[PDB]
């Protein structure tokens, strides 16, 4: 009980882009692009579409970077999350009915208005490190429990 989602982080050496999310699942916080991986795409695939869809962008490649399982208190698939990465941006983003997007500096992360997971695991995409993590959430605002490491293969 396990669903494909791909989270796309559009990061250049001194800035990140990030989407304020309008409606749903994590309104209010800024959100990296992605989405559900869909019947007859591959992860990577969904990963580009997600990104166009969300802020009008394409990208020249996307490099995973890492996988984290999340898992919510009374919901019973876990959400198995490819995390993927890019400088090579094609176009200039735009506002979707989803998503508002904004550059952020690379020391203005507004990690207070994002997912709580965010804090853990930025920090190692910052530095080029790939992983794997685990996070246990009681609805939108509480970790119960977490794991994080390093990894060779994502
Ligand atoms: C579903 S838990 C989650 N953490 C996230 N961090 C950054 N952007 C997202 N869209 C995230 N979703």
């Amino acid at each position: 009980a396990s669903r494909l989602y791909t989270l796309v982080l559009v990061l250049q050496p001194q800035r990140v882009l990030l989407g304020m999310k309008k409606r749903g699942f994590g309104a209010g916080r800024w959100n990296g692009f992605g989405g559900k991986v869909q019947e007859g795409e591959t992860i990577e695939d969904g990963a580009r579409r997600e990104l166009q869809e969300e802020s009008g962008l394409t990208v020249d490649a996307l490099h995973k970077v890492g996988q984290i399982v999340f898992e919510f208190v009374g919901e019973p698939e876990l959400m198995d999350v490819h995390v993927f990465c890019t400088d090579s941006i094609q176009g200039t983003p735009v506002e979707s009915d989803e998503m508002r997007p904004c550059w952020f500096q690379l020391d203005q992360i507004p990690f207070k208005d994002m997912w709580p997971d965010d804090s853990y695991w930025f920090p190692l995409l910052l530095q080029k490190k790939k992983f794997h993590g685990y996070f246990k959430f009681q609805g939108q605002d509480t970790i119960l429990d977490y794991t994080l490491r390093e990894v060779d293969t994502v």
